């Protein structure tokens, strides 16, 4: 636009200074208008960044004056980013979320749908505490232009089965207690009293048992993918002899 | 199951496009070396780079999977009197040797310590599995052991 006021205004644009494209005047015509203020939709052929002019039309005596110059700036906006991240983690872990470096970005972070709550501004931030499958989305702005939310989805582990222990049993004094599980696991995590421990499927047995013995034994399994199950126990009495 | 690295030359100006399968349908990662994780098969990512808005050829490549080791060479269902010796042993060859089982027992090598004064605390399954020159474990196997009273 231009304060200056002019009867008619032709502007030049990359495409201009031709009859095929400075049609007749007014109407649907964004070069050729009939005042000083003219506005090109992004649906324009002639939507474009460049040297652009304007020419003032005297339309009582046909005199035409030129303007100044001026560099239109379009800057364009960034893609929807790609968002990784470091694949299924176990129930309370932490997973780190990843993006491509774009020149020039600013990133944020937001934890919901409509982007109403800013979480980080990294390239790589990490979710931490994870117990639920979750989803972090992603703006790129670049220049003041910001991108279209990318995403994605952490997954969370399906927590593992609770280990198959014995029913409760009985041991008479002077004999032996026994304990094993019957499932498979990475690890196992066997606790109880008189400071029992032990991390395999068969746990050494406890020979010449006394009431000190007497208790209760957990046992809790680590599985294949790194997440511990729930516990389970089984209780053990000793009969005094 | 294991993870390894694709890598891939430094091109001034570009970015990276990793993608899991033919005809580029699919985007699994964009760095210059990512990782592939968790790997039961052959697999094979392809690569796109492009400059200036202009998009390379796909290229490629293959991880392969070694092929996992043969199954241990254990001794049959044994039996063993009360009070004598448990002896345990295999006839391979491995890097590692795991052995497993009742009173806690457990071995590293192939001639495992003898389980003298066997009782019946020992009687149970006994499981063994390799680790090969390569780094990769076999499957179980395992024998079965009883023992006898007196």
């Amino acid at each position: 636009s231009s304060s200056t006021s002019c009867g008619q205004s032709q502007w030049i644009g990359p495409n201009g200074n031709s009859q095929s494209t400075l049609g007749t005047p007014g109407g649907s015509n964004v070069l050729w208008t009939i005042g000083s203020t003219t506005s090109i939709p992004m649906n324009n052929a002639n939507y474009l960044p460049g040297n652009w002019y304007m020419i003032c039309i005297d339309t009582v005596t046909g005199c035409r004056s030129e303007s100044n110059t001026i560099n239109v700036i379009i800057n364009a906006n960034p893609d929807t980013p790609a968002v990784f991240n470091d694949g299924p983690v176990c129930e309370g872990g932490n997973s780190n979320l990843s993006t491509a470096t774009v020149s020039g970005a600013s990133y944020a972070w937001y934890s919901d749908s409509s982007l109403t709550s800013l979480v980080s501004t990294a390239q790589n931030p990490m979710i931490v505490n994870i117990s639920t499958d979750t989803t972090w989305y992603l703006v790129v702005t670049v220049n003041g232009c910001s991108s279209v939310a990318g995403s994605t989805t952490v997954i969370v582990h399906p927590t593992p089965v609770t280990p198959n222990v014995p029913a409760n049993f009985a041991v008479c004094e002077g004999d032996n207690i026994t304990l094993s599980t019957s499932t498979v696991a990475s690890s196992y995590n066997w606790s109880g009293p008189n400071g029992f421990t032990s991390n395999v499927q068969n746990p050494v047995v406890i020979t010449n048992a006394t009431t000190s013995n007497a208790g209760v034994y957990t046992l809790s399994i680590i599985d294949g993918n790194g997440c511990e199950s729930g516990d389970t126990a089984v209780t053990v009495t000793v009969d005094s002899i």
